[PDB]
């Protein structure tokens, strides 16, 4: 059942939530069609589970830190960049179109996420070595973060993933030396 | 009546996204029987690949046509940007991630203008009088607000409230510019 929507998460993020079908999820973990009717009702409930566990996932993600120093911020950009996996960024970035039933659940979880960021985010807030006020220096990672579930989307559809990876923490470390002190 | 297809077609693939469109969704839209629609396009792939056309043209044909450049003039770039872009162009070229493989090559190159478009375009505004960030600092500033726009503003059309998502991101950007600039 973790195997199945594992296995769901990786083709809903390849081939979309409309073009899976319960036969390809079944075919994945080698079990009879017939056989998903007991766990699920239907294909949706199958995605509503995968988005659940993108959820956890990234959440998980963000408040993993084996140093919330300056060093630990760096590290933090580098993790998200280099680490986070593309199956769930490219879900991630297909909720938008989304079935509307699912709507509330799925901005129930943008809620979750988006406290859970800003909570953690604050954590790195040192103003002897960020030349930048506390709201500017989150609203600055945001974007960060944001922009790399942009380009990693892309990159991995239509360029070389491994070179947008270097390149973005290269450019984001950048700007964001602007204000180190 | 070509025209009226993809204007239609580009509403239903940015709700819906391309698997999730029939081409029973958009004869019904336009108001056609769907023989009147290959008697225009031969398949589903064809309406989607005018579509992705049309929304690259669109973007592109608003970077190159307030011809000052002036910092007054970036900050009226972006807000126009914010305010004036259509939502369902927006998504549908953050969902050109899960576009089908035969398009892969053409969009690639389509990116490959349009990025180069706007590199060509931003630059017009860094003067090194009145910026003190280098000019790929500058640029790649620009291009973290306008992809983080379009992630955002996919986000707020489908969950949200777009006319909040406009100003919150505007005061946020214009904010960021000014300790930036």
């Amino acid at each position: 059942k973790d195997k199945i929507i594992d296995n769901a998460i990786t083709l809903f993020s390849e081939k979309g939530y409309d073009g899976t079908t319960l036969d390809d999820i079944s075919k994945s973990v080698n079990i009879k069609k017939a056989s998903l009717y007991y766990h699920y009702d239907n294909k949706e409930e199958i995605y509503r589970k995968s988005v659940e566990n993108c959820f956890n996932y990234f959440i998980d993600f963000l408040l993993r830190n084996h140093n919330y120093s300056i060093d630990g911020l760096y590290q933090f950009l580098f993790k998200f960049i280099f680490d986070v996996d593309e199956r769930y960024i490219k879900l991630y970035v297909q909720l938008s179109s989304a079935p509307e039933a699912l709507n509330s659940e799925i901005k129930h979880h943008l809620q979750e996420i988006n406290t859970t960021l800003h909570d953690e985010l604050i954590k790195y807030y040192d103003p002897t070595h960020i030349a930048l006020d506390k709201e500017d220096f989150i609203n600055l990672i945001l974007l960060f973060l944001e922009t790399w579930y942009f380009r990693a989307s892309f990159s991995q559809k239509f360029g070389i993933i491994e070179d947008s990876k270097n390149r973005f923490k290269d450019q984001v470390y950048s700007l964001l030396n602007v204000f180190l002190k």
